[PDB]
């Protein structure tokens, strides 16, 4: 294995190192606005050496944005489709490529069975060719990589089932700012080839300048380069014909047919190709072309070649297919241009490019970084939908949550076709991949297409607590009498963080209504995890066993709840007829573990939380509200940190240890606004008019309560609920935010300390990878905010903090020693993108976070130069807590025969660094052949110097194995056949596949 921490990776182009010498000066270049006039010498092309253009025909298919899915289907994408099938089968040597499968799959599945074997039959010949082959064309800055690699393998799967084909180019034109992260899959999936498009206009002309648009891009620790993939960033401002013919927008608009009911911006038409022009249109369009091909080293030139829902009409696939035919027919049959032009696809470019440097007519720079934070044009960063709908970034993260559990519970048996498991799996991976979408997940969609996300969201989380419920039961009753009926509820799940809703059963225990109630708790991580668990209950007399019927040491703490007395100020409210019951719940690796609560008055093993209102009866509660003037507090729970709190409940400083020094660390909450003059933020542009002001916090009421498993601090702040939660280690944050009212405003959450951080901050991609920031301050505000996926980080020579996240966010550190992460926004204005509207449909989200200070100096850092962090142990498990929490079961009748109290007690519990990221079974009941596909993820943490674990063989996980095979990520092709059916070691920062047969 490779050292992912000592050894810095030599590139040409670094891209930390690259930003930090890049003036980023916003010239004007002339036709080539963002760039310069392109020179080339006419006499580098003769009948020895011929410029080859592949002029490649594409439809760009939104899977929502203006439309929701089925409207786009109905009103664009499937006329595209049954045009393409059509021109296709009749003209042989037309080309398309398509990229997004969830439209595909839609089309295709409404076809008889002619129409499917015609198209069977142009896949087979090459002339419509699929690239990425994903469900969707995912943003890349908020997605996670799991549900990056779901949409994926949802949309090859397809494709591999249905098509008999698995692309290996792929084809990212839309997403606004690019990851390594996406490299990095696509390479773990059998990918040679992708390419990219949305990249800051000077990062464009800087790499242009040195023929380094086409690069092999490494992950940001790769030493040796075997993770490289070849990449090809195109060189414009877009991807329309304007911008893809070459420099010149005015001439290259001429060359796209449709537009004489459309028109070209330039006031310049296209015009007939006829032997009147020929001469003359092909001479302006070559010029063009070679114009485009002096940015790349080979003589292989990529000319796409469409727009949005492209395509569409049978005359648009004639007007552009009978021009272009005129243009190569004239230019191939004459010498003096020395070019050969013709319809291709993506990887028929690509195989030209590397059968050129197989010949050694090129050498390709080698590339490490991220393409974030884009701009198109000015000071017009795309910050802003790092932060946009925020409601809906976190139900990504609750959904992918569900998504895991659901499939993991299910893996463990073959299921009766009537259970409807592999029914409700599928509906919940295509729901979770369509929000993958650079409209989805981003927050750039209207208001009735987010609504429709939401309602598939809604329905994918349904349908993953049916199965796990479903799954829960099997496990856990004896098999001689298991004897299910599939449409029943079993269980009732109960979720403390999603939607934090008026929903939550309580448990009505009574001693004789009913005396004692059985829960369960899923841990989906493979080692055995305690964790703090609460419920709801109708009486605080209330005791935990485990099945054993061993005490379990709990706590109860009043429900309480916030108003707006709008009359008066934001005040809690305490339940007189529900209690919180908190535990903790010790769970076996990828395991189940049953309690007991029973009711009786006070128990042996129950505590009482105190409560202290700071500026109340509470039904059969033991301990009565305090009442207090408003002061500064000091909390500690279990052996953890001790924690200090301002007079208006946020946190001041943390005192690591009952000997170490008081640290401070402030939390503020700040506004910004939107421009006087100048550009208006919207759904994609972040233009603060200036750094962010405070907040006016008033005298609010602050809410303290006090016990020995959990104490927490809670305010009522205007538009936020703020709450500190402390279980022993690392504190929990929420914020219930409601922007509410207050039109152009964006509400950050900043962290104040004294780290000597200076300009140096790191924020993680995709949820795979920590990334080095340097704060730069030739560039705007706006310019410094990157995507926070899943958490930050700064540090100095003895100190780090780290906030984890529970939800894709936007985020900086604007000074030494801070860090800061934007919350809501609220905008009156469209940023002009397209979308047409502002954001200004905004709804109650809970954000969850962790917050971890430690100490440093004694962990084995990288060196200054490398451009990559790691986390500690705290932080990474931290981080699994806010995404992979336990999953919590309610048994939803009276009496549960056939109880069992464990499952997976035998499960090998594996090494802090290792995830089974998916467990999915992958046959039906129907196959001879059972087989599981597992995927592995093996992080990178720092040695701090700081326990028992058992070699984890997932070939061996479930009985009888037969076959195992190491594949591609998508499971879909063997990469080693594996003799022993023992899967090897990962190693650090590595993700590997294995499928697993059993007899
Ligand atoms: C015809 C409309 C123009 N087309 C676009 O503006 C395209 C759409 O595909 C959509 O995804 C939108 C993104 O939201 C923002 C970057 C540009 N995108
Ligand atoms: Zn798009």
């Amino acid at each position: 294995c490779q050292d992912v921490v000592q050894d810095v990776p030599n590139v040409d182009v670094q891209m930390l190192e690259l930003y930090d010498r890049m003036s980023f000066k916003d010239i004007d270049g002339g036709v080539w606005k963002q760039g310069w006039n392109i020179k080339y010498d006419p006499l580098k092309y003769n009948a020895h050496h011929k410029l080859k253009v592949f002029v490649v025909p594409h439809s760009h298919n939104d899977p929502g944005w203006i439309q929701t899915f089925e409207e786009y289907y109905q009103h664009d994408t499937k006329h595209i489709l049954s045009n393409a099938l059509r021109h296709l089968h009749d003209n042989p040597e037309m080309k398309f490529i398509w990229a997004e499968i969830s439209y595909f799959a839609r089309f295709y599945h409404d076809l008889g069975e002619n129409k499917k074997l015609q198209m069977k039959s142009i896949v087979k010949n090459g002339q419509l060719e699929f690239v990425t082959g994903g469900w969707v064309m995912p943003d890349e800055a908020n997605s996670h990589w799991r549900n990056v690699l779901l949409q994926l393998t949802e949309g090859q799967t397809w494709l591999k089932q249905f098509m008999n084909v698995t692309p290996t180019a792929s084809w990212a034109i839309d997403p606004f700012g690019h990851s390594p992260t996406m490299p990095y899959i696509l390479q773990k999936s059998g990918f040679k080839n992708m390419l990219i498009q949305r990249t800051h206009y000077s990062v464009k002309k800087e790499l242009a300048q040195q023929r380094q648009l086409e690069f092999l891009w490494r992950q940001i620790w790769d030493n040796k380069g075997d993770t490289a993939l070849f990449t090809h960033m195109m060189p414009f401002y877009s991807y329309d014909i304007p911008h893809t013919c070459g420099p010149d927008p005015k001439v290259c608009c001429q060359f796209d047919f449709k537009r004489m009911g459309l028109s070209c911006p330039w006031k310049v038409p296209p015009r007939t190709i006829s032997d009147q022009n020929v001469a003359a249109r092909s001479d302006l369009l070559v010029d063009q072309w070679k114009k485009k091909a002096e940015l790349y080293r080979t003589n292989v030139l990529l000319i796409p070649l469409g727009d949005d829902f492209r395509f569409k009409q049978n005359t648009e696939w004639d007007v552009q297919r009978v021009n272009y035919e005129r243009l190569f027919e004239h230019i191939n049959s004459q010498a003096h241009f020395n070019v050969q032009a013709q319809f291709g696809t993506l990887q028929e470019y690509f195989d030209a490019v590397h059968q050129a440097e197989r010949a050694g007519q090129a050498e390709f720079p080698t590339l490490s970084g991220d393409f974030f934070t884009y701009a198109d044009r000015s000071d017009n960063y795309w910050s802003g939908y790092y932060t946009s709908r925020p409601y809906h970034k976190r139900m990504d993260r609750v959904l992918m949550h569900y998504v895991r559990a659901a499939e993991m519970l299910s893996a463990w048996h073959s299921w009766d076709g009537m259970a409807r498991i592999e029914e409700r799996l599928e509906q919940a991976r295509r729901e979770l991949s369509l929000f993958q979408h650079h409209d989805g997940i981003t927050g750039t969609a209207k208001t009735h297409v987010v609504v429709d996300y939401e309602q598939r969201m809604q329905e994918a989380l349904k349908a993953c607590q049916m199965v796990m419920q479903q799954s829960v039961y099997r496990l856990l009753t004896k098999p001689s009498i298991y004897s299910p009926d599939f449409s029943f509820s079993y269980f009732t799940l109960d979720d403390s963080r999603w939607p934090g809703e008026d929903s939550r059963t309580t448990i009505i225990l009574g001693e004789d209504i009913l005396p004692s109630k059985h829960v369960v708790m899923h841990n989906t991580l493979p080692h055995w995890r305690e964790q703090l668990v609460d419920f709801y209950v109708s009486s605080p007399f209330v005791s935990v066993t485990d099945l054993a019927n061993n005490p379990v040491e709990a706590q109860v703490s009043p429900v309480w709840s916030w108003h707006h007395d709008t009359l008066t100020t934001i005040h809690p409210q305490g339940s007189t007829t529900k209690y919180r019951i908190i535990f903790k719940a010790r769970v076996p690796p990828m395991g189940l573990a049953t309690y007991v609560l029973t009711i009786s008055s006070k128990p042996e093993h129950t505590s009482y939380a105190s409560n202290l209102l700071l500026r109340l009866p509470l039904g059969q509660y033991p301990e009565d509200v305090k009442f207090g003037d408003p002061r500064e507090i000091s909390l500690r729970v279990g052996n953890g940190p001790t924690l200090a709190f301002s007079e208006q409940g946020l946190l001041k400083s943390i005192q690591l240890t009952q000997d170490s020094p008081h640290v401070p660390v402030h939390f503020k909450f700040l506004k910004y606004g939107v421009r006087s003059h100048g550009d208006r933020s919207g759904a994609y542009l972040f233009l603060p008019n200036g750094p962010a002001s405070p907040v006016e916090l008033g005298q609010p009421v602050v809410l303290v309560t006090k016990g020995k498993l959990e104490s927490s601090v809670s305010v009522g702040l205007p538009s936020v609920v703020h709450q500190t939660i402390m279980r022993g280690g690392a504190p929990e944050i929420r914020n219930l935010v409601d922007i509410g009212s207050l039109d152009n405003t964006e509400i950050v959450m900043r962290l104040e300390t004294h780290i000597d951080s200076g300009d140096i901050f790191y924020t993680d991609l995709n949820g795979l990878q920590f990334i080095k920031r340097r704060r730069l301050d030739k560039l705007p505000l706006q310019a410094n905010y990157y995507p926070i996926p899943s958490g930050m980080f700064i540090e100095d020579a003895n100190t780090r903090l780290t906030l984890l996240t529970g939800q894709p966010l936007g985020g900086s550190s604007l000074a030494s020693g801070e860090l800061e992460i934007m919350q809501d926004r609220r905008l009156a204005s469209d940023d002009e993108r397209g979308l047409g509207q502002g954001v200004l449909d905004n709804k109650p989200v809970l954000h969850i976070y962790r917050l971890v200070l430690e100490k440093v100096n004694n962990c084995v850092r990288p060196s200054e130069l490398h451009p990559a962090g790691y986390l500690t142990s705290a932080a990474h498990k931290a981080s699994q807590s806010l995404l992979d929490p336990l999953d919590k079961f309610i048994f939803a009748e009276n009496e549960w025969i056939g109880a069992q109290g464990q499952f997976g007690g035998d499960h090998p519990s594996a090494r802090e660094d290792l995830d089974v990221s998916v467990m999915r079974r992958l046959t039906k009941s129907s196959a001879k052949t059972q087989r599981v596909g597992y995927v592995l993820h093996r992080t990178n943490l720092m040695q701090c110097g700081t326990e028992h674990t058992q070699k984890l063989d997932v070939c061996h996980l479930l009985p009888n194995v037969a076959r195992c095979e190491r594949t591609t990520l998508t499971f879909l092709q063997n990469l080693e056949h594996l003799d022993g059916m023992v899967a090897p070691e990962v190693c650090p920062m590595e993700t590997a596949a294995y499928v697993s047969s059993h007899s």
